[PDB]
């Protein structure tokens, strides 16, 4: 009923929007790990006529549910997606999106890693993001690459016209205690990555995390705060 939606209120296989700003939703969905269920954020960017999606909803009837959701509320095709870094709930549903007419993009550096551990391989590979502070423009979105953080391969997006900072999974929300599922990250280089981030990214209104509640600029201090005491 407007509130953003927490991980109790989704069951899994559910999947529902969350209007950030003008022409800009977070998707949110729920999926079973290792045991324990977890959401997970996404990001949908008005593209004139069409959409632009950014990660998937972590599965494949995740992902269906969602683009079903979208066409509920917003009525516009999705054309293009791009995953932010290589673990499930950013690629897990890209085979669903293939088969639905959508152009899947990702880094070189997540396509490789999502081949090698056997998830699903968006189809296009985004050059110009090899190096930290690396940007380009996809869309009505800026892609920035600001080194490894929770996987050497994460991306975060920019919406100029909105102010709108997707962190993805190198952010975490305000009431993280932990910096989540740390197998592949830099924990030494995580904290460097987001002052880069905050460095180019001054401007932005609304933060979004991965997991969890959006919020504002705090969010980027607060993710290095909680890294460097998960390292400690
Ligand atoms: C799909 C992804 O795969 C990762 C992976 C890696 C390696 C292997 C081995 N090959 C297998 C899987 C995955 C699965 C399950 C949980 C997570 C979490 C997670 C997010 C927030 C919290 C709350 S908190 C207060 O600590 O911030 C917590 Cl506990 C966890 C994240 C994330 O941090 O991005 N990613 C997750
Ligand atoms: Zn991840
Ligand atoms: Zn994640």
């Amino acid at each position: 009923s407007g509130e953003y939606p927490t991980v109790n209120e989704i069951p899994v296989g559910e999947v529902r929007l969350y209007q950030i700003a003008d022409g800009v939703w977070s998707h949110i969905a729920t999926q079973s790990f290792d045991g324990a269920v977890y959401p997970s954020n996404g990001l949908i960017v008005r593209d004139g006529d069409e959409l632009l999606l950014i990660d998937t909803a972590w599965g494949a009837k995740n992902t269906a549910a969602l683009l079903a959701e979208i066409e509920k509320q917003i009525g516009l095709p999705v054309t293009r997606a791009v995953s932010t870094h290589f673990h499930d709930d950013r690629v897990g549903g890209v085979d669903v999106l293939r088969a639905a007419g959508v152009a899947t993009y990702a880094s070189p550096s997540t396509r490789r890693l999502a081949e090698a551990e056997g998830n699903e391989i968006p189809t296009h590979s985004l050059e110009g993001l090899s190096s930290s502070g690396d940007a380009v423009r996809f869309g009505p979105v800026e892609l920035f690459y600001p080194g490894a953080a929770h996987s050497t391969d994460n991306l975060v997006v920019y919406v100029p016209s909105a102010n709108v900072l997707y962190g993805g999974c190198a952010v975490h929300e305000l009431s993280s205690t932990s910096a989540g599922n740390v197998a592949d990250a830099d924990l030494a280089e995580w904290p460097t990555s987001v002052e880069r981030i905050q460095k180019h990214y001054p401007e932005a209104e609304v933060v979004i995390p991965g997991h969890g509640l959006p919020g504002g600029l705090d969010l980027l201090q607060h993710t290095a705060n909680v890294v460097k005491a998960h390292k400690n």
